């Protein structure tokens, strides 16, 4: 069995439009994604996803909840990535691009599948029906999908 390392992920999802973040720089640029990283010692999930959103997007929240959860594997390496998907509750201030990701909004019939993580659309369609999941997805490199299950439940 394998070691799994905590990351969070959080989309920013109003009634008409979500708010993702394209990666500027480095290995992986050029894909829009929520905004999230690696959990720290110490903090909750919670509060490591709240960090990232800041960290990464400019938003400071008050609280976030969470919608789902999703367990990455890529050939090749043996530590799984264990990701906590939540949901802003509500957003007070503007996004800012940092160095390395740029935020934009896309309305709701403009979700940019075509250049997001392959398996965003399988859950995020439940995301956006205000589901909550749970998700695993092996990779071959970052585009091929070898074996995903994904299911809602009732309790994250
Ligand atoms: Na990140």
């Amino acid at each position: 069995m394998k070691a799994s390392r905590l990351y969070t992920l959080v989309l920013v999802l109003q009634p008409q439009r979500v708010l993702l973040g394209m990666k500027k720089r480095g290995f992986g640029a050029g894909r829009w994604n929520g905004f999230g990283g690696k959990v720290q010692e110490g903090e909750t999930i919670e509060d490591g996803a709240r960090r990232e959103l800041q960290e990464e997007s400019g938003l400071t929240v008050d609280a976030l909840h969470k919608v789902g959860q999703i367990v990455f594997e890529f050939v090749g390496e043996p530590e799984l990535m264990d990701v906590h998907v939540f949901c802003t509750d509500s957003i007070q201030g503007t996004p800012v691009e940092s160095d390395e990701m740029r935020p934009c909004w896309f309305q709701l019939d403009q979700i940019p599948f075509k250049d997001m993580w392959p398996d965003a659309s399988y859950w995020f369609p439940l995301l956006l029906q205000k589901k909550k999941f749970h998700g695993y997805f092996k990779f071959q490199g970052q585009d091929t999908i070898l074996d995903y299950t994904l299911r809602e439940v009732d309790t994250v």
